[PDB]
């Protein structure tokens, strides 16, 4: 029983058991004979939401009565995870309800383990719409997320043979406690069809219909009393439609909320995929519309709406919010456009070109006729401004067109939103320098004032408190409980550097995290890590542009060294890299299949000893993220230079003890920055080493002609060193690094050693390990949601953030 | 607030209200200020629910306590209708819930009129399980009901242009409160793959795997807190099986639950309904051995468990538990049938050829390829005795083979049936002899002791006290409560045959529900109908063995009568019509549109003016049958004789104040022996009359030839008196009528028609008319569902029915 988790009074605790027995009694049905660990999740699940909809309730109710400017943030990805705790962080209810379990013979810790991850996300993009939830409920802003409610999420990644192979996530099998399916609000939704031009506009006829159900998950402010609404629409055919035949048909409409596209950084242009972009945006607008009408001059509609585009994904909000405006409302052209510019606003989170979606043409035209109208008008009416602002620049009317050109055309969905939205943002300081720079620098000369910076940030409930109690703990001892939510305190840290007391402190939390995760590792996949070795993770997406690659050379090079020199002393090191493939990404999957491959040879070496581990984290996601972090003291986050717009696992590390080797790439920079340069271990190419290395043309073949220890490693995979029975087996990736590798992996691959030579250096030192550690955490702060959030409401949305507790339950 | 409704204790009022408001607001998540009507339904839906749960979960304890013998209820239908009120009328709420939910400013008939019908069947084979269930709970049997969850029930039926248009029953859009999923009890099911002979025993292997996940529906008894279980499967793909499309494609062993097949009478044999067959055979049978393993020697098994199969619709439960005996638990092939014979009992619905389930071999021998094989082993033991039984009787030998020879080998699932069980029986005594002198003739000659009749019932619960309080309340003025549950007290109402204040109570009453049903008419459809009229009604599934098409005779009778003389007068008449077409019937869809069209020209006739009314009543389902069938005057039963197998409608009608015309056929028989031949209009050929016109051969022409009357009306159907616009929108059935009609409409129609007016005499002397419906209503005991189960239970299952109260709640 811990500070930070709040009171466990008489009088509550009492309560919870009592609320605890009846749900189990008459909700699951159940009595204590028969009642599984699951069955007694699901009686503590219900027993906490139940504190919940009173708060819930009241909001909504508050938010009709001031009718304050909505924000709605549209996604296609709210990567949740587990709830249980996260509520009970947020109403303070943990410590209570560690009690009542406990009185009521059972374990918590082994009920919150039963909870299924809502992995409605791949990722990033995902994880932060999650993080922006919290956080705007945490600032008292009247927000809304509204996404789709996949029957099956991101899948569940089993190891094979050392292969990856993927399963489906079906999440929903047991029920979801924490949603409300509300049937009353469904909205139609139209596809295909044909536009008529009729005496007063045009009209969209004999489209096919789909039904839009709404699904709402409460979000709960910190402690504030405030909770907010997701909305996630499910597909559901109407009952309009050889009889059994048609009925069984009816699973073609519903389908397009049933799974996840599982792909990180990569645009697949298929039909469904489309369907679920238009079916989010098409029910979220009627929705807002309709709750706009209660709150018919649609002037006022910027000042009561504002609609943040969550990447390209819900880009057809644009298109849409025209089409209501001017086929169903009849407002003229100009003032509709007018209004949908002053609503909308759009986040960029890559300049990946394969990651960019860019519509073929008669796509739109088959599936979407108005829309593909509506949007040749606004490139026309676009480029006519272009022209008149660079008159004669042809080529800048090419660049810049909605319509590109070539093979197929396509429509490129970010021009589409840059025209489309008064605000443009980018990721992290050096991403939003880019867009200005090369990709967007044709839309920011002619609309310099649209673009923004706006640096992601994490949570700090989730990604501190709840993970981490016991370093929260030691943190709220020295300087009060206020850091939870203005974690710019965290700076007050900064006057312990020195203090014995804390030192000590920091680094027992650290081991006793480290602990508890090889614990949890051979509990869990029976494996054999050394807690006394130093924890290097990389955990993530894999992604040629993450360079999970690198990270394998410097694994083989410090293995070959110590085959060399067998009795000479090295820091202990436990290896550990986890993260996910899509599905059709062949070298990513090759990729993995290296990594295990290494692991069965470097494992299995009796003159390695336990000098060196290298594991492969299965199955990574939310919930895995929230206990390996904190158990780790190296941080990987070396993307190349330009590639990773911010990153947000980076910040996760820092906060909760770990130092960070990388590259000067995202939000990274801004970290060593807030850090300081001495206090990170920075290597390798900077963007614009990069940039002449491409000028003057990337030969890999020179590396491997240089550097002994690199062709070695080459000749080891090359003849089958990794794979025996399989001697060719990583031809490919071979043959990717020396002749077509677009990250140049061979490029910082002597800064990368050397750099982890410095690192293991300073682990020998534990003091001054620690003491580098206290320097990262205390200067965090600047990576807080609460932070990003307080920006995007000032400076884009037009709001004032607040803390003040809501009236009580 | 009547007195069979219970107390409305001010203990008891105070905490329905209190309940009520906890889950208007936990539950519902709603506040009085945006709850509609559903939202007021649902509240208490749980509220009742939550009375139900600690009974339930006593009874289940009580039963693994005593471990009495189960009796498992096999049924591919299950028609249970609305619960709501059933619910509260076994637990004694019904006032109770009428004062709390007044006292909060609310109707509960206008809320219980919001619940969905569970529309699990298709007409009487499914009322009667779920009647029968009821009728186990009352009755104090370990019972549980087993079916299939389908997520689509019958269709909900519309009239369009006088047409029937089929629309998806979405039954469970807005949820249903009964149920409880119970996931952790999934089991798998095994279909396709091959047989492997090794070693010890056959291997199935290489099969398709598809999950059984079962819900919960509590069933409760009639004031004796015992609550049974219904036990539904669902079916769920397991998450083993382009990564989109194999997610996608799930759905293709989902599709096994999404819809009943919507055929009354009629065999249609398609793969997916046989997948649905073994689909709840094989998930039932392994729940009942692994609760019988808790309760190896299965020398016991028929001593603890007792199978009805509803039909031959589960019939594969034989060969399947053969299977699992054998095959796995390893029990010699002679012991297993011994075992297997002694549990299972058949009971046979139909004599009617196209209804009888003969499946193509080459289906079972790709779906089910073990199962196949054990039927012919099954059947060359069973030959083998035949043919010690009648040496050389070659003729018989083909006749009783399992496997029907010809165009395609087909299983005859009913020799299958009898073969395999101890006990056969036939569902009224006419019919049961049927089957003994015909189309079982020659089981019946090897084995008499396994033929018996039990015939059909109905609950008195819903279908008197529920559906009727007006009626049941005058009863109990009389007689006390007690017939209830012992439905053969209402023969004390003899003694009040003479007496003036119940005649003018029962006439009074039925003028009620006459007002009730009227004005139910224009509320919601807008109809016209005259409250003083005689409301003739004829509601059941359309098919031509029951003839609607001889009522349709009637009503053209009366209305050319009419038109030739005018001014005569004439007992006013309300010919009511109503019943779903399967989809894929012609001739039922064109029975429709003949009604409809000769309302279309009746209705609108100046000179009829309200002395004659034709009505289809729209989307007939088991809620409709509760509000008509107690406002009806004359009940239609019609069937030809030899048809009907016993009919229920016919007992739910005699219950409820109306009086009968009908035939010789199935129950009506016993219904006419129970209350007397002159208190009953019966007509028409008896069984052995139309064997003497089949032997003659049945020549329509003639009857056509002798009669004026009946003539008139084919030529006016042929010229299009009733289809202007479409001269020759009826030939089919003209057609048919003329030349092959397999019912002999015409042969029963001078007899009907004379019988007919002897009814409208009767109902112009109220008093007599009265008298007459009380002698019915006082010998209707007979017909109670609970004689039905207390006879199957003494001479079929071995067990002895309770009527002692459960040791409360
Ligand atoms: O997932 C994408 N972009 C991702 O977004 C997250 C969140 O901003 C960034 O931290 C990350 O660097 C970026 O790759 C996308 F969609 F752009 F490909
Ligand atoms: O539905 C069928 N049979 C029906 O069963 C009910 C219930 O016993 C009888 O009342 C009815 O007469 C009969 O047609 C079937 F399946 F046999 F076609
Ligand atoms: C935070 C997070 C990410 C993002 O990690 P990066 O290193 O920024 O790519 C991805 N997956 C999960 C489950 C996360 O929690
Ligand atoms: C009782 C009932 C039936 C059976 O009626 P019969 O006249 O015996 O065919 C069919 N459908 C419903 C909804 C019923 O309630």
């Amino acid at each position: 029983q811990i500070s930070v988790r709040g009171l466990a009074g008489v009088e509550n605790v009492t309560e919870l058991k009592k609320n605890f027995n009846r749900h189990l009694h008459f909700t699951l049905v159940k009595d204590r004979n028969v009642a599984t660990p699951r069955d007694y999740y699901f009686a503590l699940a219900h027993t906490v939401r139940d504190h919940l909809v009173g708060r819930w309730i009241r909001t909504q109710q508050h938010y009709y009565e001031k009718d304050p400017k909505r924000i709605y943030y549209l996604s296609l990805e709210f990567y949740m995870g587990r709830t249980l705790q996260n509520t009970m962080v947020n109403l303070a209810l943990e410590n209570a309800c560690d009690e009542a379990t406990y009185q009521l013979g059972l374990d918590m810790e082994e009920l919150e383990e039963i909870e299924e991850d809502a992995g409605l996300g791949n990722g990033g993009l995902g994880r932060l719409a999650a993080c922006f939830l919290d956080s705007m409920a945490t600032l008292g802003l009247a927000a809304y997320g509204y996404g789709i409610r996949y029957e099956f999420g991101i899948f569940n990644q089993k190891i094979c043979g050392g292969w990856q192979m993927e399963e489906a996530d079906d999440w929903l099998r047991y029920g979801n406690p924490w949603e409300k399916a509300r049937p009353e609000f469904t909205l139609p939704v139209h596809f295909y069809g044909r536009v008529e031009h009729t005496s007063q506009g045009a009209k969209w006829v004999d489209t096919q219909v789909v039904l839009a159900m709404p699904y709402d998950t409460p979000v709960p402010g910190y402690r504030n009393n405030v909770v907010n609404t997701m909305r996630l629409w499910s597909a559901k055919a109407p009952n309009d439609f050889g009889y059994i035949q048609a009925v069984l048909d009816r699973n073609l409409a519903e389908n397009i909320s049933r799974v996840l596209y599982p792909n990180d950084n990569f645009f697949e242009g298929k039909e469904l995929r489309l369907k679920q972009e238009y079916f989010v945006v098409a029910a979220t607008l009627q929705d807002i519309i309709r709750r706009f009408k209660s709150s018919t001059n649609f002037d006022a509609f910027p000042d009561k709406v504002a609609i943040q585009l969550n990447d390209t994904h819900p880009s057809l909000a644009i298109p849409e919010l025209m089409r209501v405006l001017v086929d169903l409302e009849r407002l003229d052209w100009d003032k509709a456009w007018e209004v949908t510019v002053k609503t909308c606003a759009y986040t960029n989170h890559t300049v990946i070109p394969e990651a960019l979606e860019r519509w073929p043409v008669h796509l739109l035209e088959t599936l979407l006729p108005r829309h593909l109208q509506i949007i040749y008008e606004i490139n026309q009416r676009f480029l006519n401004r272009v022209a008149a602002a660079f008159p004669g620049d042809v080529d800048r009317l090419r660049r810049m067109s909605l319509v590109e050109e070539g093979a197929v055309k396509r429509i490129n969905m970010a021009h589409l939103c840059i025209a489309g939205s008064h605000a443009v943002n980018g990721v992290a300081r050096i991403h939003s320098e880019i867009l200005k720079k090369t990709i967007f620098k044709d839309f920011y000369e002619l609309e310099p004032h649209k673009f923004q910076n706006k640096t992601n940030g994490i949570t700090p409930r989730r990604w501190l408190v709840l993970c981490n109690p016991g370093l929260a703990e030691i943190i709220a001892e020295r300087i009060g409980e206020e850091y939870i939510s203005d974690l710019d305190q965290l700076r007050k840290l900064l006057s312990y550097v020195d203090d014995e007391a804390f030192i000590r402190d920091v680094a027992k939390v650290k081991q006793e995290n480290k602990l508890k995760f090889a614990a949890y590792l051979e509990r869990e996949y029976k494996v054999h890590i050394n807690p006394n070795s130093l924890f290097d993770v990389q955990v993530k997406r894999i992604h040629e542009y993450k360079r999970q690659l690198l990270n394998c050379l410097h694994v083989i090079t410090l293995y070959n060294r110590i085959k060399k020199e067998p009795n000479k002393f090295v820091v202990p090191r436990t290896v550990m890299i986890g993260g996910k493939a899509a599905p059709g990404y062949h070298m990513a999957k090759m990729i993995i299949k290296l990594i295990t491959a290494i692991g069965d040879v470097v494992n299995h070496d009796p003159v390695v000893g336990d000098r060196l581990r290298v594991i492969f984290l299965e199955n990574y996601r939310v919930s895995l993220a929230e206990k390996v972090i904190p158990a780790a003291d190296l941080s990987e986050q070396i993307s190349t230079a330009g590639t990773e717009a911010s990153g947000t696992g980076n910040m996760k590390f820092m906060l909760n003890g770990a130092l960070t080797i990388g590259t000067m790439d995202g939000a990274n920079v801004e970290m060593a920055e807030e850090a300081g340069e001495e206090n990170f271990f920075i290597f390798g190419m900077r963007v614009e080493d990069v940039d002449r290395l491409d000028q003057r043309g990337y030969n890999a073949q020179e590396y491997y002609d240089r550097i002994p220890e690199l062709r070695q490693i080459i000749e080891q995979l090359s003849s089958g060193f990794f794979s025996p029975k399989q001697p060719d087996l990583f031809k490919d990736i071979v043959n990717m690094l020396m002749h077509h590798d677009r990250f140049k992996v061979f490029a910082d691959y002597e800064e990368y050693v050397k750099c982890q030579e410095r690192v293991s250096a300073l682990y020998k030192n534990p003091r001054e390990w620690t003491r580098m550690v206290i320097r990262n955490i205390a200067t965090s702060g600047k990576f807080s949601s609460d932070r990003t959030i307080a920006q995007y409401a000032r400076e884009i949305w037009g709001v004032e953030p607040s803390r003040q507790r809501l009236p009580a339950p």
